[PDB]
């Protein structure tokens, strides 16, 4: 509409998200278009417009910031401040492990954003490092794209809480290590999740503290109940691990 389409990066789950210059407000945002119409159906209308409410009703720094949404053209749309960065995933493959402060201060910043997200009545299911965008001098953003998958998952969603505290920890463990703490085919790893002893990630790299594994011992235990509580607790913990 008032926008101009531009390069495709970004790939939401329900929309497609362009870099898309705004012509009113003489800015560059990022806008996801809820491509082809999907939502002609009610079912997604009002689905994809209630949790587009409770975004933009956010305060959270670390949370993309939503500047409108609506209808242009039956077209629904969502225009957000644009970031710039890189994915946790692609620094990994890149960077390999990182210093567990780095860690730390990163893992702090989303569960920070997750935390708020559940408070507004918004509870993310989870977090990939694909979801994680780190900007300018380690600040990260959640973002709700790409450019869900096992590695991350607490067995409580496999059949009849929060999970994100328990994905937040992969993703920690996952930083520290340089690996996913379940590794193998969707079948080993959905299996490894609900059985497998947890990892000790000090037993791995050579400069990883003690005080870890008890942190990733309780944000990764099997009974949701063993768990911190808040991503703010995890943070808490995985933060006076550092000796
Ligand atoms: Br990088
Ligand atoms: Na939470």
């Amino acid at each position: 509409g008032p926008y101009r389409l531009r390069r495709l990066v970004g790939r939401g789950g329900m929309g497609d998200v362009y870099e898309a210059e705004d012509t009113v407000r003489e800015r560059i945002v990022a806008l996801k278009l809820m491509s082809e119409t999907l939502s002609s159906d009610p079912v997604f209308r009002t689905r994809m417009q209630r949790e587009a409410r409770t975004a933009g009703r956010l305060q959270e720094p670390h949370v993309v910031p939503i500047h409108d949404f609506g209808e242009i053209d039956g077209q629904l749309y969502v225009d957000m401040r644009l970031i710039n960065g890189v994915d946790l995933a692609a620094m990994l493959r890149r960077q390999g492990p990182l210093a567990p402060p780095r860690a730390v201060a990163i893992v702090r910043q989303i569960g920070s954003a997750l935390d708020a997200a559940h408070a507004a009545g918004a509870t993310h299911r989870d977090v990939k490092p694909e979801n994680i965008l780190v900007s300018a001098d380690d600040f990260a953003y959640l973002v709700d794209f790409g450019i869900g998958t096992l590695y991350y998952m607490a067995p409580e969603r496999f059949s009849e809480y929060r999970a994100d505290i328990y994905a937040l920890t992969c993703v920690l463990y996952e930083c520290l290590t340089g690996s996913p703490p379940y590794q193998g085919d969707q079948l080993s790893v959905m299996g490894a999740h609900i059985n497998q002893a947890i990892p000790r990630p000090s037993t791995v790299r050579p400069g990883i503290p003690v005080a870890f594994d008890a942190v990733i011992a309780r944000g990764m235990a099997k009974n949701p109940e063993d768990r911190y509580v808040t991503c703010g607790d995890l943070s808490a913990a995985a933060h006076a691990a550092l000796a």
